[PDB]
């Protein structure tokens, strides 16, 4: 069921008012949230007082149990609260680097990684496009660490290309972080949408030593489409780094999350297991359906196959500018996507689309892509 | 009617496990939130998607309307900045408008986050302590002017003043702006809407175009309507150059606006709940009257200064000549009540306590029976 999202103050569906537009840019799904979550949220409103709230007594076990998803054994003492992964990227920047020290990213990558480093020096190690996918340039990556890299921002799974890194990839990158003592911030916000042939490998799960150097940021906000509820869990095994993170959160006046962030994250992590099994097969089939429609009906585009709900498509054979592509997609396509040039080196002449939609919606998303470039 | 708040993850009621305790320490009310907030929140959940949301289309008019209807403050839509709470906004203000180890001034006895945010951000804590006279507080303007001569860059002002409850007159704020004009001002007006019949909240940036371009004004419905767990706050900054450097700091720390229900509750709070706020003012003041007399009549060994707004009561316990732990233990052991210690508010908080009178009179009379009982 396509659900009307116009008139809901949703950034995706309400920022543009021309009702002819199809929106597939912002990375939230157009699906009903799991009912267990909604039942807890309407249950909580039955108490008409919204004063200051504590984190629940049980919240530590629930998250430690959610080993159920990745067989990582954590302790309750590691969990830190954040209103979103973006503040935790900034706090991890300001905690573990000095001003004018460098921070490394692997484009094409989520732009906030670029903007938050507004605070530090840009170092890049763009990934290499191989075999209809992306791979890390480990020789070049270590060529950057030989210059003094202090922090690395890892995306796993990697937006926008959709890479779910293997254990061997992380180890050999882990082998370089140990060897050069690079601190790692692991933005694993998509850790819960993984396809049938892949398995998410938490970076700190690999080792006792990589655990003491990695800050792992997770949330149900993207997985369960509750990104307006602002729940995030940051796991820091190293006690000495955890306190410097929490100092950078305390002197900014952050004192924990709001009533609905606590309530939703508790239900999402306890009672929503079967809905997440469903959404994985619907999303994976939406990626499969889309990758063939580009074979049959748009042979001038190259789509990088994801392994974990965003689709990364090469539009380089078209020889179009971003201004040429954007205007065309809006005028005849009547569809709003993300321009890829803002993803950095390797995002040029690409677009990113949201496949977290009903297949009915996905067909018009592709029908208008064909019309645009036919 | 007292409403059960035990087992709700309330900091007030669930931090202590002794079920015999009566709690009046933290500054949230035990009152039903206005029903139109409950209706706005239940209306939103009928839409089962909580993705990323924009601030509402009308919220700028409502905010502009609210500040003119309550304070006759004509503001423009470009001045409104959103914050998840005033403690982040105080911290944001310290970071935008000072450099490290520069001086920021506060007036104790005052909200402790004014102490903690200044020092944790490696700025110099400067004070200009308030002076107790005739069971109210007045500013030591001679002392205040002395500290400004040392190069003070910032001042964090509380209006009205937690914990004492002072609602500054226009003459005082006129006199205080005159010294700031001879200092950047952060105005923590989170209590701006609970004011008693004989008093009027005087916005500092309302006084003049001269004080507007040097003042950052923090306001919220969180304390007024008891929705402080939803984290809605409104920052007004008329000076363009000051607004952008504040929003710059928010951006570098990943803030992109508030949560779905903070907008949803705040939008209703400023539109359809006006009569509920008339109710709560008259209930609070008579609760402040009832309390101030019971300690007049039946606890004559305590002197409480009369508040002119909000719902906190500032009470001196020095005639008892007890240390804080001497005093605290008696309240938790013998009183079976948790109140706010004063010593953590700074100079002039020694041997005082702060109690919450935002409760039904039923609770309020038992709160006082035990406070007498505690020290009899
Ligand atoms: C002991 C709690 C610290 S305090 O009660 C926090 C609240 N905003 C207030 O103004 O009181």
């Amino acid at each position: 069921k396509a659900i009307n999202r116009r008139g809901t103050h949703s950034i995706k569906w309400d920022t543009y008012k021309n009702e002819e537009l199809i929106h597939a840019w912002i990375a939230d799904m157009d699906f009903e949230v799991p009912k267990p979550i909604q039942t807890a949220l309407k249950q909580r409103i039955k108490h008409p007082i919204f004063g200051y709230t504590l984190p629940p007594e049980n919240i530590g076990d629930i998250i430690c149990n959610w080993k159920q998803q990745y067989d990582w054994d954590i302790q309750k003492e590691w969990i830190v609260f954040s209103a979103g992964i973006v503040p935790a990227l900034s706090t991890s920047i300001q905690a573990f680097t000095k001003e004018n020290e460098s921070v490394l990213v692997q484009p094409p990558i989520y732009p906030p990684f670029f903007e938050m480093v507004t605070n530090r020096q840009l170092c890049v190690s763009p990934l290499q496009k191989q075999n209809d996918t992306y791979v890390i340039d480990f020789k070049h990556l270590e060529k950057q660490f030989q210059q003094g890299i202090k922090l690395m921002l890892l995306c796993s799974p990697h937006n926008p290309i959709g890479r779910v890194w293997t254990k061997e990839e992380l180890i050999k990158l882990g082998s370089l972080c140990t060897k050069y003592n690079v601190i790692v911030v692991a933005d694993e916000i998509h850790s819960d949408i993984i396809y049938a042939d892949h398995t998410h490998t938490p970076f700190a799960s690999l080792s006792e030593e990589l655990a003491e150097r990695t800050i792992t940021c997770m949330a149900p906000s993207k997985t369960f489409n509750i990104a307006g509820l602002q729940a995030s869990i940051i796991i820091i095994p190293n006690e000495k780094l955890r306190h410097a993170f929490t100092a950078i959160q305390y002197r900014q006046g952050f004192h924990g999350l709001n009533i609905f962030a606590y309530t939703a994250m508790q239900s999402a992590y306890t009672e929503c297991n079967d809905w997440l099994n469903k959404i994985r097969l619907y999303i994976e089939d939406n990626a499969k359906f889309a990758c063939e429609y580009m074979k049959d009906h748009i042979p001038t585009l190259s789509v990088t196959k994801p392994e974990g709900f965003l689709l990364w498509i090469d539009c380089s054979a078209l020889n179009l500018s971003q201004d040429e592509r954007t205007k065309l997609l809006e005028e005849k396509g009547k569809i709003i996507v993300e321009p890829g040039e803002k993803y950095g080196l390797g995002g040029e002449e690409h677009i990113r689309i949201n496949i977290g939609c009903p297949r009915s919606v996905l067909e018009e998303i592709l029908n208008r892509l064909r019309h645009t470039f036919s």
